[PDB]
């Protein structure tokens, strides 16, 4: 039902988002039971924030998601907001975010030894690797900025000292939608049920962002036997049966992964000795600045080979659209947005969703 369609791959055959669409089994802590109120010091909030690397000239893009995430869950539960910026936010940006919620705002910056590009790049090779990318790329031209924010979000946000004290984050991108009330403490039915991370969209890459992505990855496996998890997903990081041609191409890596302009996530998991040294292993091999390895193929892999795959959950009931892609689950919640439309524009977008290798392989949960 939820496999693959024909005609040459052309996305998923029968959505599930179609079916009724309802809130997870088990235990739900609810704003209408709880004190959740936003100055209280003894509220039912676990140690949690919304975060967003943004940069000031995205503000107006950034309120607009901002008033649909309180909309839809964060009046309810006011956790806080915490904004990263390599650059000094203006008081503009202060002023105009702080008025869109009652929680917490927080401005923080992003130190420089998290920015720079680390001492063994070369610049002079990454400009002629960047030069070709820009050539072969549709719709793309290079910039140092882009790879700096796939570094940032693939090894550096966690280390950041104002995310110390939290446990677990949930990303926004500055331009986005949300279209479902969401009536439950997210953050507290991952920490409930010991998740590692949610997602709402799973897609294909562009290979040529990562061609030795995967090498690079095994090599670091081939060092490290001991980090590979029992619960993994080896099968869906692997496949071939949708788009051979991809796979190929990223040289045995899908290139699928969750899309990670959303992310609800422990950073503890980010922390861990797995993680961070597979990320330190890739950021002395150089392809986040000679490659354009994105932070959402690198937090998939992480994910598929050191965490527990059934720590993993799909958001299915978080409606959500960062252009041209969307999650639209069949709910009396929603509004907006039409179910089960994955993509918004030609049909040749409809081969990005990657869902029905992901469903096969490790699963719906
Ligand atoms: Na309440
Ligand atoms: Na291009």
């Amino acid at each position: 039902s939820h496999g693959p369609s024909f005609i040459e791959y052309n996305g998923m055959k029968r959505d599930p988002l179609l079916d009724p669409t309802g809130e997870p089994e088990g235990h739900l802590w609810r704003a209408d039971d709880n004190d959740y109120a936003p100055n209280s010091a003894h509220s039912a909030r676990t140690n949690a924030a919304l975060i967003s690397l943004v940069r000031n000239e995205e503000l107006e893009d950034l309120i607009s998601t901002m008033k649909d995430l309180e909309r839809t869950w964060n009046s309810k539960f006011n956790y806080p907001w915490i904004f990263f910026n390599d650059k000094p936010f203006t008081e503009e940006f202060k002023k105009r975010t702080q008025a869109e919620t009652k929680a917490k705002c927080y401005y923080e910056q992003v130190p420089k030894e998290h920015w720079d590009p680390p001492e063994w790049i070369n610049m002079e090779l990454f400009r002629e690797s960047a030069a070709i990318l820009t050539e072969q790329k549709i719709q793309y031209s290079d910039k140092l900025s882009y790879h700096q924010m796939c570094r940032w979000n693939s090894g550096m946000f966690y280390k950041h000292p104002a995310l110390k004290n939290y446990k677990y984050y949930w990303r926004v991108e500055p331009k986005v939608q949300f279209f479902c009330n969401v009536d439950y403490d997210v953050f507290r039915f991952m920490e409930d049920r010991n998740l590692t991370y949610g997602f709402t969209i799973n897609l294909f890459d562009d290979p040529k962002t990562v061609p030795t992505l995967w090498p690079e990855t095994k090599k670091f496996l081939a060092a490290n036997p001991s980090y590979l998890s029992s619960n993994n997903m080896m099968g869906w990081l692997t496949d071939d049966s949708l788009r051979p041609d991809h796979t190929e191409a990223a040289n045995g890596y899908s290139t699928c992964h969750f899309w990670s302009n959303f992310e609800i996530g422990d950073l503890d998991f980010f922390r861990g000795e797995q993680y961070d040294a597979y990320f330190n292993h890739l950021d002395r091999a150089g392809g986040f600045f000679y490659e354009r390895w994105g932070d959402a193929p690198v937090h998939s892999i992480g994910l598929g080979l050191f965490a527990d795959a059934a720590k993993v959950h799909w958001f299915r009931d978080i409606g959500y659209n960062h252009i041209p892609y969307y999650n639209c689950p069949n709910s009396p919640k929603c509004s907006k947005c039409t179910p089960g439309q994955f993509y918004a524009g030609a049909p040749f977008l409809a081969k990005e969703d990657c869902r029905p290798s992901y469903f096969k392989h490790v699963g719906m949960h």
